[PDB]
């Protein structure tokens, strides 16, 4: 599924990311658009081996199974097609669980360069949440 920008707010607001960790709702939605263009289907190939995957882009190296990704980690323990789900609540799951191991939002390569001091509260201006 491609996701509207505020129908994705709605959905992360309501799985209870609007301040998780002190992350305002904006860093989320400012994420997922430059990770995945809000396509919860989307998939990328790591030179190492590793894929990320769904709308939060999330790495097989750690937190989910692939079947492929060799000494790798399955710290969300959940299957890594789970996260191409149009039900995000594995993604936003899991997500909580990458942002809580110490490195915050930096995690996501995309939220420091595009995201990270920049006004993000542009990104849900206008919705109804
Ligand atoms: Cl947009
Ligand atoms: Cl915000
Ligand atoms: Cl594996
Ligand atoms: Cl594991
Ligand atoms: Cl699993
Ligand atoms: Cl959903
Ligand atoms: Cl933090
Ligand atoms: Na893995």
């Amino acid at each position: 599924k491609v996701f509207g920008r505020c129908e994705l707010a709605a959905a992360m607001k309501r799985h209870g990311l609007d301040n998780y960790r002190g992350y305002s709702l904006g860093n989320w939605v400012c994420a997922a658009k430059f990770e995945s263009n809000f396509n919860t289907q989307a998939t990328n190939r790591n030179t190492d081996g590793s894929t990320d995957y769904g709308i939060l882009q999330i790495n097989s190296r750690w937190w989910c199974n692939d079947g492929r990704t060799p000494g790798s980690r399955n710290l969300c323990n959940i299957p890594c097609s789970a996260l191409l789900s149009s039900d995000i609540t594995a993604s936003v799951n899991c997500a909580k669980k990458i942002v809580s191991d110490g490195n915050g939002m930096n995690a996501w390569v995309a939220w420091r360069n595009r995201c990270k001091g920049t006004d993000v509260q542009a990104w849900i201006r206008g919705c109804r949440l």
